[PDB]
C-alpha cells in the first residue's frame, strides 16, 4: 500500500473514530447530567452507547492498523481476543435494541401491569444478561474453535473468526444476529405503531367527552383527582394527593402535570377499565365481538357510569354483539345517561351505530420522541448492516464471489451503525439535542 493511501484511510477511519466516540460519550454523559433523560428505556440507550463506545474506540481503530498494515502483526492470541472483543460488542449492540424494542412493546400494549416490573434494577437485570449472552455466545468459539478441530487454519499475519469459514455457518450467524432480529423488530414495532394510535384516540374521546385538568381538583366524591379522572387519593389532604402523584409521575409535579403525564395516567386506566369488562360476564361477549371504536365507545360508557351500570344495558349489549347498531343505538337514547349527558350520549351512540370517529374530529397520531427514536434506530439498524448480510446471502450461493474490498467495506457500514445511532437519538428527542448541545459548549469553554 502506498503512503498516500496510508495517511487518507488513518484521517478518514480516525475522524470516523472520533466521531463515533464523541458521539455516544455525548449519550451517556446526557443521561448522566440530565435528571430528564434518567429513565428505564435511557438505561438500554445507555447500554447500547456502552457497546457502540468500544466499537468506536477499540474495534473501528484496530481495524484500520489491520487494513494501514496489510496483515495482522500482533500474534494468534491478540487476534482471538479481539475478535471476541468486536463480535461480543456488536452482538451486545443488536440485543440491546432488542431489550429497547420489547420494553417498549409492553410499556404501551400492557401501561398498568408491566410498569410494575418496570424498575431500573430490572433494566439493569436485562442488560446484563444481554451482555453476558453476547460474551457466552461468541467467545468460547472464536478462542476455542481451534482446538475442537484440532488446527489453527487461520495463517499468521491473517485474523478472522475459523468457524465462520463455511457460507452457510455464516449465513447461520446472520440469521441469529440480523434477520431474525429484524423481522422480531419491525412487527413489535408495527404493534406498537397500531397501539399507539387506538389508545391516543380513546384519550382524545375522553378528553371531549370528560374533560382533562392538568390541576390537581375534587371529583363529585370530593376525592382528589387528575387528568381524565384519575383518583389519586381518598384521604382527605391534598399534600397526601401531590406525595401520591409525585409517586406516580416520578417528579416534584406540585399538584401540576402535562398533558402526556396525564395520558400515561389514562393509559394505566384503560388497562384497569379493560380488566374489568373481560372480568365480566355480561360485557365479555360483546367486547370480544366489537371493532377497535365501538370498544372505545364502551371503555368511555364505562368511565362514565361504571361496570354494573353499562352491565344493566342487557338489550343494547345484545344487539352490539349481533351487530345490529341502528336497533342498539335507540335502546341506549332511552337512558338516564342520555337525559343527562345528552352531547356526550349521542356522540357514544352514533360511535357505535357508524363505527368510524365521525361525530368526533380526530387528528393523526401525535408519534412522540420515544415511537421515533425506536423507528430510527431499527432503520440506522437496517440500513447499515444491510450490505454485510447481502454478502453472506450471496457467498452461501457463490463461492469466493465477493471480492475482498466488499468484505472490507461492508463491514465499516457495521461500524458505521455505532455513528449514527447517537445521531438518531439527537434528530428525534429535543432533551438528547439540547443536551449534547449544552456538553460541546461546555467542553468548548476552558
Ligand atoms: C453480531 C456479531 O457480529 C457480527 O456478526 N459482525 C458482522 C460484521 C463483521 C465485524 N468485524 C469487522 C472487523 C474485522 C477485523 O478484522 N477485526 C480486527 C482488526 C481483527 C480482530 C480485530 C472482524 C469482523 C464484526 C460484527
Ligand atoms: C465529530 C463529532 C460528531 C459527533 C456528534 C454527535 C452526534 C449527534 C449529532 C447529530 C444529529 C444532528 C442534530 C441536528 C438536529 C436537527 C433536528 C431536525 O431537524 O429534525
Ligand atoms: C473502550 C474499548 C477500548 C479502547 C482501546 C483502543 C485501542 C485499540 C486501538 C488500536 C491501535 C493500537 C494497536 C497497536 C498495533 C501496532 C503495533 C504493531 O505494529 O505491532
Ligand atoms: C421474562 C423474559 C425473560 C427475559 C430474558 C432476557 C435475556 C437477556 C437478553 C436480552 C435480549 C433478548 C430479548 C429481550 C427480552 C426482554 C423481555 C422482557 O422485558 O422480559
Ligand atoms: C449468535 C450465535 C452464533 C455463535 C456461534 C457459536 C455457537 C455456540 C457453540 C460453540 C461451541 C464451542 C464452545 C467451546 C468449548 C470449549 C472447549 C474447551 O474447554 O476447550
Ligand atoms: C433495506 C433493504 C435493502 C435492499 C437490499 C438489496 C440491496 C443490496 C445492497 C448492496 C450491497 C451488496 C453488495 C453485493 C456484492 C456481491 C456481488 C459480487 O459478487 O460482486
Ligand atoms: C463515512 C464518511 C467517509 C467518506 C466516504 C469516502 C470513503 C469511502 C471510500 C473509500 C474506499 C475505497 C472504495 C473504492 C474501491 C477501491 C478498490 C481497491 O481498493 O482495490
Ligand atoms: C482528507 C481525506 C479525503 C477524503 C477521501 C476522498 C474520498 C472520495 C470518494 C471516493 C472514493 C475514493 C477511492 C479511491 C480509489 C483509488 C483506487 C486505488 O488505487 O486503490
Ligand atoms: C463506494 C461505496 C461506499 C461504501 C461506504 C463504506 C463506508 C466507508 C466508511 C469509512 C471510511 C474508512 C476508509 C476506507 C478504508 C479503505 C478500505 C479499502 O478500500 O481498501
Ligand atoms: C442512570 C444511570 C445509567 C446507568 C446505566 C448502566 C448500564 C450498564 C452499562 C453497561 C456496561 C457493560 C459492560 C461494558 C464492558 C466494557 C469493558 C471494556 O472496557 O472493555
Ligand atoms: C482480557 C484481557 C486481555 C489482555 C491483553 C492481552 C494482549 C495479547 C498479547 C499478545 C499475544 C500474542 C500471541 C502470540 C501468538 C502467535 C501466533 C502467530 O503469530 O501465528
Ligand atoms: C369499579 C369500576 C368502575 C369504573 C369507574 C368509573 C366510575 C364512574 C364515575 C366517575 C367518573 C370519573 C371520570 C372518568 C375516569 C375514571 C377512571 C377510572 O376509574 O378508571
Amino acid at each position: 500500500m502506498e503512503t498516500v493511501e496510508m495517511v487518507a484511510i488513518a484521517t478518514v477511519a480516525g475522524l470516523l473514530s472520533l466521531a463515533t466516540v464523541t458521539g455516544n460519550i455525548l449519550l451517556m454523559l446526557s443521561i448522566k447530567v440530565n435528571r430528564q433523560l434518567q429513565t428505564v428505556n435511557n438505561y438500554f440507550a445507555f447500554s447500547l452507547a456502552c457497546a457502540d463506545l468500544i466499537i468506536g474506540a477499540f474495534s473501528m481503530n484496530l481495524y484500520t492498523v489491520y487494513i494501514i498494515m496489510g496483515h495482522w502483526a500482533l500474534g494468534a492470541l491478540a487476534c482471538d481476543l479481539a475478535l471476541a472483543l468486536d463480535y461480543v460488542a456488536s452482538n451486545a449492540a443488536v440485543m440491546n435494541l432488542l431489550l429497547i424494542s420489547f420494553d417498549r412493546y409492553f410499556s404501551v400494549t400492557r401501561p398498568l401491569s408491566y410498569r410494575a416490573k418496570r424498575t431500573p434494577r430490572r433494566a439493569l437485570l436485562m442488560i446484563g444478561l444481554a451482555w453476558l449472552v453476547s460474551f457466552v455466545l461468541w467467545a468460547p468459539a472464536i478462542l476455542f474453535w481451534q482446538y475442537l478441530v484440532g488446527e489453527r487454519t487461520v495463517l499468521a499475519g491473517q485474523c478472522y473468526i475459523q468457524f465462520l469459514s463455511q457460507p452457510i455457518i455464516t449465513f447461520g450467524t446472520a440469521m441469529a444476529t440480523f434477520y431474525l432480529p429484524v423481522t422480531v423488530m419491525c412487527t413489535l414495532y408495527w404493534r406498537i405503531y397500531r397501539e399507539t394510535e387506538n389508545r391516543a384516540n380513546i384519550f382524545e374521546m375522553l378528553r371531549i367527552d370528560e374533560g382533562l385538568r392538568l390541576k390537581i381538583y375534587k371529583d363529585t366524591e370530593g376525592y382528589y383527582t387528575i387528568g381524565i379522572g384519575h383518583l389519586l387519593t381518598k384521604s382527605p389532604s391534598l399534600n397526601a394527593a401531590k406525595s401520591e402523584l409525585d409517586k406516580a409521575i416520578g417528579r416534584n409535579t406540585n399538584g401540576v402535570i402535562t398533558k402526556d403525564e396525564a395520558e400515561k395516567l389514562f393509559n394505566q386506566d384503560v388497562d384497569a377499565a379493560v380488566r374489568g369488562i373481560l372480568r365480566n360476564a355480561k360485557l365479555k361477549p360483546v367486547y370480544d365481538s366489537l371493532d377497535a371504536v365501538r370498544r372505545a365507545a364502551l371503555i368511555n360508557m364505562v368511565f362514565q357510569m361504571g361496570e354494573t351500570g353499562v352491565a344493566g344495558f342487557t338489550n343494547s349489549l345484545r344487539m352490539l354483539q349481533q351487530k345490529r347498531w341502528d336497533e342498539a343505538a335507540v335502546n341506549l337514547a332511552k337512558s338516564r345517561w342520555y337525559n343527562q349527558t345528552p352531547n356526550r350520549a349521542k356522540r357514544v351512540i352514533t360511535t357505535f351505530r357508524t363505527g368510524t370517529w365521525d361525530a368526533y374530529t380526530f387528528s393523526l397520531v401525535k408519534e412522540k420522541a420515544a415511537l421515533r427514536t425506536l423507528s430510527a434506530i431499527l432503520l440506522a439498524f437496517i440500513l447499515t448492516w444491510t450490505p454485510y448480510n447481502i454478502m453472506v446471502l450471496v457467498s452461501t450461493f457463490c463461492k469466493d464471489c465477493v471480492p475482498e474490498t466488499l468484505w472490507e467495506l461492508g463491514y465499516w457500514l457495521c461500524y458505521v451503525n455505532a455513528t449514527i445511532n447517537p445521531m438518531c437519538y439527537a434528530l428525534c428527542n429535543k432533551a438528547f439535542r439540547d443536551t449534547f448541545r449544552l456538553l460541546l459548549l461546555a467542553r468548548w469553554d476552558h
